[PDB]
């Protein structure tokens, strides 16, 4: 069986607020990874503008989404057979205060369901059980 992932993305009402607290859109990048050590050590600009150079062979695919406050999406992927982790980078306005990066080891040849919340200042991931 393929490694199957379903992700429900929930962009909060208070998504990525301005300096005034007005909610604003958030760019999110999803990375399929063979290894995640470099990913977790890399600077933001290196991951966003130079990912292939920065990650080399570790990087299988990169996907980009622009989410709006209150938005809901469902995405489903089969992860490449070499792909062991999913990485996430969110372009929060103030990266100092934000949990703007997450990594997740995904068991191979099994089904994983995830609820991923994009909050005012953090990516939150929660396992979603079957069915």
């Amino acid at each position: 069986p393929p490694t199957r992932v379903v992700i429900w993305l929930h962009a909060a009402p208070n998504l990525n607020p301005s300096a005034a607290g007005q909610a604003a859109p958030l760019r999110l990048r999803l990375y399929e990874l063979k290894k995640d050590t470099a990913f977790g050590r890399a600077d933001y600009f290196a991951l966003t503008d130079n990912a292939q150079s920065t990650l080399g062979g570790d990087l299988v695919e990169q996907d980009e989404f622009l989410l709006r406050p209150g938005e809901e999406r469902r995405i489903e992927r089969t992860l490449d057979e070499q792909t062991r982790q999913l990485g996430f980078v969110a372009a929060y306005r103030d990266l100092d205060r934000a949990t703007w990066r997450q990594v997740l080891d995904v068991p191979g040849q099994r089904t994983s369901h995830l609820d991923i919340t994009l909050g005012a200042q953090a990516i939150g991931i929660v396992a979603r059980p079957a069915p």
